[PDB]
């Protein structure tokens, strides 16, 4: 309806959510947002060049927007791995990447693997991981956002998963005009 009464807080959400966890600098030159589902194929693709972009480019951060569309365990993974972010951000790299690196759809199971490969302190989950997600559900639409992966990138919305060359050479334009 009226998007048109918080369009100009959109920004703040995307880029600077307490909640939403954070891979790299706290105050970088430019701020990749990444939505992505623990279980979509293309998403655990992206991942690893994502980390790559920001190890070869510390003045670039990624936010993780989860949008766990690929049912319970979509929603699972998600929960736990914002609930990790939120009480102990540390631990939140090594758990995100035990998920994505999972070559099978999650279960209960390869959830609380992950967090035991991942060294993860166990989480309770909370209504707060659930308002997280709806956010990020929110920005999403506003956003344009028709499917995962999805990730903004300066003034681009990129789709899918791209090949690495191609990746970081949006990454060190975008990062130019910043």
């Amino acid at each position: 309806d009226q998007e048109k009464q918080i369009e100009n807080l959109i920004h703040a959400a995307l880029f600077n959510d307490p909640a939403s966890p954070r891979i790299g600098a706290k105050h970088p030159k430019l701020t990749l947002v990444n939505f992505t589902d623990y279980n979509c194929p293309y998403c655990k693709q992206l991942d690893p060049m994502l980390e790559k972009i920001v190890q070869k480019y510390p003045d670039v951060a990624v936010i993780i927007k989860p949008l766990p569309f690929k049912g319970e365990s979509s929603v699972l993974a998600a929960r736990i791995a914002l609930t990790t972010w939120r009480e102990h951000p540390q631990q939140f790299l090594a758990l995100h990447e035990k998920l994505m690196q999972k070559r099978v759809y999650h279960t209960d199971d390869s959830i609380k693997q992950a967090q035991q490969k991942a060294g993860a302190t166990p989480v309770t989950l909370d209504e707060k991981s659930m308002e997280t997600i709806r956010t990020n559900l929110q920005l999403a639409r506003l956003v344009g956002v028709q499917g995962t992966p999805a990730t903004i990138i300066g003034d681009e919305l990129i789709p899918g998963a791209v090949p690495w060359d191609t990746l970081e050479a949006v990454v060190k334009e975008k990062l130019a005009s910043a």
